């Protein structure tokens, strides 16, 4: 069995001259030719049997991409692993291989406007599909998006990704959260468990706005840092969305702060498109009840040239949390068995 970089990448024989890529927490990615459709694919090997929360991501993410079929979501072609659970100390995901990610594109390109553009339709393709799913991401940034060498989006990374449950939402202020920090929406620091669609499109609106300017519009260093970037741009909540926050810590909180104005989009971004900054504020509410949903921000004018409702496909049919790391395994050899 081949060896990458250390150690093994066991995906013979129908996967070979394996090229190293990247790595991420427990386990590597590479390239490799697939020597049956004859075209290099992405290979990333996952070892998560250990632990009961990589084996909850794993399986999150393995139900979820087999189950979906989306342009702008990426697929698994294959699933590689030992016949016996016995065996299987690992699994390989096989993918589409994809050039680039957001996040390294927007550390050194500049991106046109049209560019810009075409990435919000295709992510907002994307996610209308995931919701139409009852699904929510809970996890969209830069480096989630994967793209190709002719541009197409694609959104991957569902470990994170949860049934949208809109009336076990609220808890208290300052509850700990695990998605990443810049791309949190306010009420998470506030009143949130990010069950709800809305907590995504704060997200694409964080992505919009770093793809006007290449860099985070809200890099908080910790915490309630993030809440304080998020303020320190849209300025203090109105009087009626303070109202809609019953919790009276995560309101005294907010009125404790001195009154900060908003800054006008068009002063942090002079070279945007003003419909394309329409669009970011509509996105970037702090009212997430206010928040535009996916639906109409294809819809938004910004978008006009690719909107299409008749090609932005929904889901057929919509989609626990506390089981031993044991029937886990079990439940990705299961899941995994019709790619044997
Ligand atoms: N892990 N790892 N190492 C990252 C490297 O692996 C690349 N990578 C991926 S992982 C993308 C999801 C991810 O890790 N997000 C970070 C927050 N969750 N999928 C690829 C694919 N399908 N084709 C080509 N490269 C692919 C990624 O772009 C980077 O180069």
């Amino acid at each position: 069995p081949e060896m990458v970089r250390g150690q093994v990448f066991d995906v013979g024989p129908r996967y070979t001259n394996l090229s190293y890529i990247g790595e991420g927490a427990y386990g590597m990615v590479c390239s490799a030719y697939d020597n049956l459709n004859k075209v290099r694919v992405a290979i990333k090997k996952i070892s998560p049997f250990e632990h009961q929360t990589y084996c909850q991501r794993t399986l999150r993410e393995i139900k979820i991409l087999l189950r979906f079929r989306h342009e702008n979501i990426i697929g698994i072609n294959d699933i590689i692993r030992a016949p016996t659970i016995e065996q299987m100390k690992d699994v390989y995901i096989v993918q589409d291989l994809m050039e680039t990610d957001l996040y390294k594109l927007l550390k050194t390109q500049h991106l046109s406007n049209d560019h810009i553009c075409y990435f919000l339709y295709q992510i907002l393709r994307g996610l209308k599909y995931i919701h139409s799913a009852n699904v929510l991401h809970r996890d969209l940034k830069p480096s989630n998006l994967l793209l190709n060498t002719t541009c197409d989006l694609k959104i991957c990374d569902f470990g994170l990704a949860r049934v949208a449950d809109p009336d076990h939402d609220h808890t208290g202020f300052l509850t700990e959260y695990v998605a990443t920090r810049w791309y949190r929406a306010p009420e998470i620091m506030l009143n949130s468990k990010g069950y709800t669609k809305s907590i995504d499109i704060w997200s694409v609106g964080c992505i919009l706005a770093e793809m006007l300017s290449n860099r985070p519009i809200f890099p908080g260093k910790h915490y309630l840092d993030q809440l304080n970037h998020i303020l320190g741009i849209l300025g203090s909540p109105s009087q009626e969305d303070l109202n809609c926050i019953i919790n009276l810590k995560a309101r005294n909180y907010l009125l404790s702060l001195p009154h900060k104005n908003k800054v006008p989009w068009n002063r942090l971004f002079p070279n945007a498109d003003s419909k394309a900054l329409d669009l970011l504020d509509k996105m970037l509410t702090f009212n997430p009840h206010k928040r535009i949903e996916v639906e109409q921000a294809l819809a938004h004018p910004y978008l006009e040239q690719y909107y299409d409702p008749s090609d932005e496909p929904i889901a057929e049919a919509p989609f626990l949390d506390d089981l031993p790391k044991e029937k886990l395994k079990e439940l990705i050899f299961e899941e995994t068995a019709r790619f044997q």
